[PDB]
DNA sequence: ACAAGCAGACTGCCGGTAAC
DNA sequence: GTTACCGGCAGTCTGCTTGTAAA
């Protein structure tokens, strides 16, 4: 078919820029780079794409979904009994998935940068940060959390969870990077709780 | 007259238009000709006064980030705190007032870990921001306000969660209301990190 | 219009702008700025049809030698020789016509070299004037009025003599009597290789 | 004292410079490299010297007047007897001088394009070129070589000379090449010689 | 004799538009 | 789909000019 050949080109830009733009970021990759490895054109591109950034916007979705789905499994795999016991179950699942340097360049530095951080709320609030927003809320239902505004405490809490990424990946320790972290990070989940 | 001040009167005047300019509209976006032109500079000097536009930008994040601790210095001192513990308050308080200028959001909260590198920032920042949570940390944890644990881990993360907070008010729709919800999860935050 | 016209058609002013500057001044005086004004375009649409500065003066070398070749077997012709010691004799005078040409000497006899590297110019001199001396030999073997032996190397030596012969004559301070001499010393030089 | 120290940068310079551009062409190498590799500032390099190229000038002239020297060494030790046979010899010990790639970068191809060729000719005429001049001259004189303009012969003579080192140089096989080379130069020269 | 500040210029490259 | 083309940029060079010495 002729459309069902345009997202065939799509796929192939979507899947060079991902693993190009993650080895080394968005500035650091040219558009004639990442055409080159996707086996097309830098016109086909930019008729497919509006430009450079827009085919950041796709790559991001995809990264994101991709987070989500890896997340759930963890999640679901834990076998949380409680809301609360399901907040721990996601940070150390957050802890785990953020492992990938993949996803710490396109989604930890890159997209607010690109996408604008407005933007890429916008973004994010299909994904991460609006599972959080219903965790919280769901907590709070089951009583095991202060009736509070939802989204300023997800937010902060995605603050938090990034950080905690960057700095277990870039600690001179990893392994003890992660305990500590995973440490505090329950403390402070605690603290907030019942 | 002399050269010694020669350098440093055009560095003084590249880094204001730079950090003018760059905080407006974002590293990326602001390029070398327009930073030159608006220093009253030619495009030659600069590139003898700084190595590149990263190097240039390093300079302009130590300007800025050093003011950041400045301002909020004087906040905290006219607050009146006495424990490590209100002086935990207070920093937060002061931080959601600092970081309402945009310059701030824009080359610190954005662009610097882009441009110098996640690690390459944080060597900046615990000189500075950074280096000050941990003291409060540390502090607090010496009066008994605070339970002993890793401390930098924690000072990373709560930065981490200050950040975002200050993003979160400045692009919110009404930034009053914001505001003072953001301030309301983190004091309780902070009282259940605390005793 | 057709891409390829499209193509051809600035390809072609490029050259030609650049064959004229870089043959008036030398290719380390003249930039990539000028060379699009001249041609009326932009120094992208340059960087475009060629590679690199070097990879447009590859471009001009090779009309340049065709140039060459074309001139010389006009003048060949003219002489009406009969024989491979005719054709050889004729052959010098031709040159000594063509590399009057300052363009001719400014672009083959010194930048080339410089610019291709002396090997990477070589391979170029192969398929023109270069190739034309091998045969010239050949011939000259062939017909019994130049005693055999190795004919690249031959080639090459009578080739160095011939471009200097023209440098000479070129820069000298009373040239018409150059030409005299230099003709002279080329066809005793000739007659004693000959038989 | 201040000329016992300005003369040693300016050493300092010409050596560093000569090992520079003698290993990458004079258009590869700048002057902050130079300077570098001398130990000096460019400040110093511009005030010793008038431009790059009065760098250049000051090492040709080392350079060509060392092709004197070695070429001086192994016309001597051949021991020729006349004019002729002192030509020959000549052509030999250039043969082999020329084997330097420090020789061929400089003196054969940067000097005419950077000083122009009446430049680096007016260089050339105090060493080999001038020798050269001399030698027919004397060839001349004894009866051996035919009376005729000197001038034009001498530089033709360096021409095909020239040309002849970067073919043995540059060849596949570069022994047979030094072989027929000087094969197709004797018989050059006798058919000279009359 | 040396050093530093500075200015004009240049080369190769990119991103996006528009003509094929 | 594709190829030609434009405005603009970053980092480097070269030589000039103003400052700072070791004689």
């Amino acid at each position: 078919t002729q459309e069902e050949r345009s997202a065939a080109t799509r796929e192939a830009l979507i899947t060079g820029a991902r693993k190009l733009w993650g080895l080394r970021g968005y500035a650091e990759v040219g558009t004639p780079e990442i055409a080159t490895e996707a086996g097309v054109t830098r016109g086909a591109m930019y008729h497919q794409f509006a430009d450079k950034a827009a085919l950041f916007r796709d790559v991001v979705e995809v990264v994101e979904q991709d987070v989500m789905a890896r997340m759930a499994t963890l999640v679901a795999a834990s076998g949380a009994a409680t809301p609360a016991d399901a907040i721990r179950a996601a940070v150390d699942a957050w802890l785990e998935v953020s492992g990938d340097p993949e996803v710490r360049q396109l989604i930890l530095l890159d997209a607010p940068v690109v996408l604008g951080w407005a933007g890429f709320r916008d973004v994010a609030q299909r994904y991460s940060l609006g599972m959080t927003e219903q965790l919280i809320t769901e907590a709070i239902r089951a009583g095991q959390l202060a009736r509070q505004p939802v989204r300023p405490l997800a937010q902060v809490l995605i603050g938090a969870l990034d950080e905690a990424a960057m700095f277990i990946a870039t600690a001179d320790d990893p392994k003890r990077a992660r305990r500590e972290t995973r440490q505090v990070l329950r403390r402070l989940i605690d603290g907030m709780l019942n």
